[PDB]
């Protein structure tokens, strides 16, 4: 559901801004991608 | 290829490296990541 | 600033230093010799 | 003399030739401009 698409996304959002902080990228463009289909899975769920 | 011209391009490194993530370019942003990696030791050398 | 840009200068300037000291221009032959001195422990922390 | 100048003046040659051999500049360069007056003592003394 939106709900928790809406609940994954800024979970991964608050994941992906930790590594980045630590540099840890890599990670941090994993999971900046797996944010990209829950935007359009969210938007087509919607 | 001195002290100073490695702190110079390290520390323009370190901005641009910050930069990308920012706009969440990461990749490029580990790769400059490593980049400064190399380049603290060589300037640690060239001292 | 990688071992092959590094070999590179490294090799090109040792043939600088022989060249002018070849004309009696030492001080250069000189000042060449220990930049090669200098990029030599470079291209060994490049590696 | 010339004699000893042109004596003097190989002397030197040699020193320089080896140092500069062994890549020992400086002496090299105080070295080559001994034989720098020298040569013109020679040349004056002539």
């Amino acid at each position: 559901s939106p709900k928790a698409l809406q609940q994954k996304i800024h979970e991964l959002e608050g994941l992906m801004m930790q590594h980045a902080q630590n540099l840890e990228f890599e990670e941090a463009a994993q999971i900046r991608d797996q944010l990209h289909q829950l935007r359009e899975l969210f938007i087509a769920a919607s």
